[PDB]
């Protein structure tokens, strides 16, 4: 009734707003074309590995996507809803939400979990998208990070990450990353830091050539967001190794 | 229904009223023309730096603005709402609120966070503005400080500050500051105390010439409020150094 | 004065009896010749990897050795002391201790740490050796496991393990292992289970071909104990992979 | 009576074995000649800066030195004592201690503080030295790291660090450091990671060109250990900058 | 709907009924003409001085005023509301409230804060006024003191006080005060005890000649209540001094 | 039996090693001649003033003295003992202790109160002295500060302070102070910051012209230490005022 | 709507149903004519005297009154309300309530406060009255006492009391009191026990000839209740003294 | 064995170093002749008066005496011992202790009770005496106050007091007392403040003309200390009353 699918639940179906299978690291890079997301796939509840093929990065809509780090359970339902929220607002308003809209909405959905957060079950996302409304379609990619209390923040440094090995990955990028670059160079630097995060963090554990476990990725550009192929990544991670 | 945007939510949408990325220092000076705000840009969750380019001062309206210190997440949404509260009161009443009104409002919104305040997540703002209704348009610049329980307070000493390094900056100004002065001299004493604050406080860390991290400022006068330029600041902090 | 180096400390220098860098998995296998130990080399304090080259298995004396799992700091000093407890008893008595002696001593040393155990800083070892006093030099290899309260337990099943990934390894061996076998077959089955333990346990993380991190091993026989080479392990784990 | 200055106090003057002024980061690099230590100089009690000129690295003896991170009060006395323990053992024995001795001693002194550690007042050192007893005088420089429960650990990666910005610095070196290099190159990479540690950690805050606050350093080689000059550091950090 | 501005909020806007900037002492004297209030101006949060110019006494209505000691945030809003409660009741009823009414109201507002009181944020007022309904217009000035649980109490001793230095001041007056006197004499004895309160209480700190910090005062009589001039105070405190 | 008076008690009379009357601020300045101490005289238990004439600075020996902040009771006996420790070491050794000795001693005595410290009853001293063994008798003045855990620290900035208002006084000096200066100029900057300390701190309250309460001072030079006269202070604080 | 003023609040204005100024002793006596109450006038919060002229006995209606002991604030409002509860029932029903009615009502009002009771802020009253419906107008005086949980109890022994010094007074009366007697004899015995209660109880403190502090009294009879004069008490307590 | 009776117990009989009957107020005045002590006599355990004739001030020796406030039990034994301590040191050394000796000794005895103190059972004395060694026998009287942690303090203001009504008494004296005066004027001012203390404190309760309870006093002068007669006080307190 303000075109918020969420807010509809709010008034018509409220029941929809390490004890359980944890998180992992996720990286974000800006570049000439657009932007991209790459994130590990290891879900760990304790020191015990619970799953090694869990997708952490999802495509929210046509020109954006986000990766969520924290309690798998809570993080999944949350992104699915965020997606819905965005789609519904389009089918109703006719148009899609600004990028700054999608973000402020995601924030609200985060600010909403703050209760569970202070109770251990916290989640935090990393939002990326091609700003169809950006003046210079050159730097039209964007990266938004979040709080637990629901703060929205602008990247403004070309990259960022969230999760256990984020401090690691962020540091690797501080070196292995440079502005305006290929959607091949970036997707490379990504698989990289995601390798370094795995080095200094048992909770991540990036590319594992022996098992066939490869980082999940997604690139967004003036054409939209597309999930990178399992081939473009593996023959890409093999390249990174030495 | 009293022209309060807030109060509308109060009754039609109540869901809008170091675990997460902290604060920083913000100064305020009075002068001949009007008044101004200058604040650090370093957000620190823990002892770890979370961002070095965060803006802490915003322009609330044509003839006023404020800076907030405390949980970034909470502080942001809070000022964004304050801005709206004001703009909406204008469009409805046709006229704007007294300065004393804008203040009493901001304080109500602060009192409203008292709950979160007593749970660590506190925030406190610094409000400044050119009082279009002041008898002597000479001393028409004002500074209001706040409690946590939402008390409103008048500067009456030409300067103030809030944040970890406030105690330090206040003391610097207690020396490097003098009444009626240039909108070049005050902006000068502001980048100054903002420097001394960073000296005796790892949570602040004002002007960093090596990184390109400069203090955010904003001045308000009989012409309104305007955000100082990145240039007017850097070539200004270089002057301060020695 | 009972030929116990320890007991000498007991009466003449008593000061020698995840806040800090944790444990890992260690396996023990019995076979035709004798017995062996193989342990991971990853030390993890928290979910963070602290070291990936830490040796967990040590050769206690000519015909025995043991791997200890638990607080690295407490576990190091404990084995070293055990070693000395052994060597000193020989030099003094002229002969060496029975294997059942060496074990009962090691048990005493564990019992001693129970204090620290009940405060998180616990440690548990795995003891193996060629019993020069066993009747049938065919099954002369032995495995002793321990409690926290200082219990001594006999393997009697050809294999055992201790650590975070022990439950895993134990199970892999419950399959990939068979009695009387090569000191090549068992050194094989060890690297194996040491691989499966790493699969279902982020704390362990066995053979990592990409980094050059290989499991440490040791085999004791009628000739005595000797530390397997870095070559006999890598070209051995490569074989294991698929 | 075992040549242990310490042990004499133990039996003849036992009274010598953020409420108060904290720590900072320290780095350690290995190279062709020998090894070195470089560490920040900022002491921080709270978020407040307590001193910006505190030396964190000391030369323990002719061929060795160490940096200690943790409560300054406890860390000072502890190293001064280690110094003496080493010197006294010499004058008595006539010869000096093995390097492996000096470390085992240092570790015992740390294990000694474990009580205070589990009460907040913890301290951890990083030990380096030119092993006069090493076979290949090429890789004769060594790095030992410690636990809180007193574990002794070998570097075996050419670099290491301790302190708040340690995770940072360690990561910077993971990129900017290469084996066998100059005692100019390493001293370079040190001041570097020490800069990066200050980037992502308010508790550190490396080279400050504006204030004249430069990292403290020390190199040890076949000639012994010598404290690098204030000039060799500043005209070195200026170089690092861009 | 009982002419209670308060009670309207009660049913139509309930949201209006040392972490934060504390109190100070306030004195009350009776005399020939009417009565008066004089109170310190130092707000102290901790041992730290937060403001030295805060007015603690306000004129509630034509013939009455009150001073409130306790958490400044809570004490301000509370008196401002009491003000309104009184004024609104008039405009509606046409006539004003008895004095005994104004107090009974004030007490209810205090009883209202009892919740916050039992949580540290307590506030207590001191009420004075010229009972236009008193038989002998000689002793027509009155003093009412309060509880925290909201008790209303009559002075009946010509003077009283509240705040940290209250015990002090009350004692000074027990000596330096005499019944029926000038509105110069009482204003004199007030500035006096207010000086003595500052002698034995760091939280107060009355007249400060050097800084120009003078006690705030207010007298009420058959003409009404009027705030004493900054001159009548300073040239009055100078007199008191020796 | 090591010429330590203390140590004698240690073994022959061990019984000598806001519930109760608190502290205050104390400053220290370096200069051409020597160095000096100036400290407040207001003792405050609670928010209540307990005494306004207490001396916080004492002359430890011919060429040194110190001021202590923290529980008065503890602080007194502590300095009295320090004095004796020194004098007794002289009479026995015939010579006096290095300045660096007197310091190391004072720190041991502080470490000795660590127990009481962690129970609220803490105390911290400021030691100053003319180093009769300093190469350049120009900068022969020294300032040593302390931890609570007994750390010793060198000023190396010409000035320091300890106490509630230290933060304030330090900041004042950070402005009103300059190197090599008169023993009239420094004593001037001392009464100054001692004034600003009292401005932003109710626990201090420096120079009070109205009461006759003046800051206690002491200067040490190549001639020794001498306690400044009540006159040299009053006619000095009158000069400072405006 | 049952003629209960209270019950009207219950459904139309519910907001009307030693941190703060305590109680005192109150006595009740039966006699020929009717009954009476006499109570101390000292309010004590802590060990500190807060007021020495507070009236504890009030006349509820024409033929009854009561004294309340406990939290002054809670006790005041409670009796006032009782009064009104009574008067209103008359105006409405036209006649007055039975005495057994007035009591059962008062009991209900007490039962209501039980909440606050169990939190320290308790209060207990003593109710007396001339039962216009008693058969033998000789013993028409009555005394009712109460619980905290709201129990109603009959005297049936001519006297009773409540307060800190009650145990004392009760005992004095157990001696100095006899049935059917003058309203001069009983007013005498009351001032007496009210004297002994003060002897063995610093909280009470009856008749103080030196200060002019005299016990408050009230006598109800077939004529109704009337408050004894200040003369009939002082010249009455003077008689009691020796 | 240092002439300390106490210290003898220390080594030969250690067992000699509101649940129970409390304290009271005690005053101290200086004057032309010598000095004096006067203190209430009411012992209160709770709000209940336990005794009204308890002597609180004792004559320590020929030229000194002290009053103790706190737990009667602990305060009695303590002063008796202090007396003994003083007498014994005379019989042994031949001479009596300096005044400054007696005081430092008393302090030690207080510092000794600090354990019980932090457990409620605290005591604190007020020491007075004629300093046989004072230069100007005019101001030869002295007043020493104490801490709980055993601090010793000099009066230096002519008067002081300890106990519940000390804040009161101290204030009364701030007015009713002047320097050099009669041993009749002072003993008057004493009985005075001791009257005022009783006014604002149920725990004291000075002169009671009706019961015959009179303040106990003691004067010391160049002739020695003598306990004032019951007559000199009563006919003295009657004089004070109006």
């Amino acid at each position: 009734n303000l075109s918020s699918f969420t807010d509809y639940l709010r008034g018509h179906a409220p029941e929809l707003l390490d004890l359980a299978p944890h998180g992992t690291t996720i990286v974000a890079l800006t570049y000439k074309g657009g932007v991209l997301l790459a994130g590990d796939r290891r879900a760990t509840q304790g020191n015990l590995i619970a799953s090694r093929d869990v997708e952490k990065v999802y495509v929210t809509d046509e020109y954006s996507a986000a990766g969520i780090a924290g309690t798998a359970g809570i993080a999944i339902e949350l992104v699915r809803l965020f997606a819905v929220e965005l789609e519904h607002y389009e089918k109703i308003e006719g148009v899609p939400l600004t990028f700054d809209g999608k973000a402020n909405r995601l924030a609200s959905m985060v600010r909403g979990n703050l209760g569970a957060a202070m109770q251990g079950l916290a989640v935090v996302p990393l939002l990326v998208g091609y700003d169809l409304d950006a003046d210079d379609e050159s730097r039209a990619g964007r990266i938004v990070s979040y709080d637990v209390v629901g703060g929205r923040y602008e990247e403004r440094a070309g990259y960022h990450a969230v999760g256990s090995g984020s401090l690691a990955a962020k540091s690797a990028l501080k070196k292995i990353y440079s502005p305006d670059s290929d959607e091949e160079t970036a997707l490379r630097a990504a698989i990289e830091s995601l390798y370094d995060a795995a080095d200094d963090d048992s909770a991540t554990g990036g590319p594992d050539l022996t098992r066939g476990i490869y980082p999940t990725a997604v690139t967004i550009t003036q054409a939209g967001a597309v999930h990178v192929s399992e081939e473009t990544t593996s023959e890409l991670a093999r390249r990174i190794v030495a």
